[PDB]
């Protein structure tokens, strides 16, 4: 099963937390990470198509994530408001899609 590690968990304000993905579909094609705990269009952080690496922003998006091939987001320069839920959507090419989450802290 699809799984969200973030490493560190504990993050001091200022510096940066990477959300590892455990367990990827193989026949998948582009990832959408969002704030909070479920798949919602209106805190997308950052799609990302793997075929053709187009990372498409926003609204969630501040200027400080990025989103990499293996689907892992490196959120940077945190803040206090940084603390709390975050979710992977993994489309497929068959779109019986997976998603999972997702928690840090900053203290
Ligand atoms: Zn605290």
């Amino acid at each position: 099963k699809l799984t969200i590690e973030s490493t560190p968990f504990n993050v001091a304000e200022g510096k940066e937390v990477l959300l590892l993905a455990h367990n990827l579909p193989q026949n998948r094609i582009g990832y959408s990470w969002y704030k909070g705990e479920r798949v919602d269009g209106n805190s997308l952080i950052v799609g990302y198509v793997i075929g053709t690496q187009q990372a498409t922003p926003g609204p969630a998006y501040s200027g400080r994530e990025t989103i990499y091939p293996n689907a892992s987001l490196l959120i940077q320069n945190v803040t206090q408001n940084d603390t709390g839920f975050y979710t992977l959507q993994v489309i497929k090419s068959d779109l019986v899609n997976e998603e999972a989450t997702g928690q840090f802290h900053v203290y």
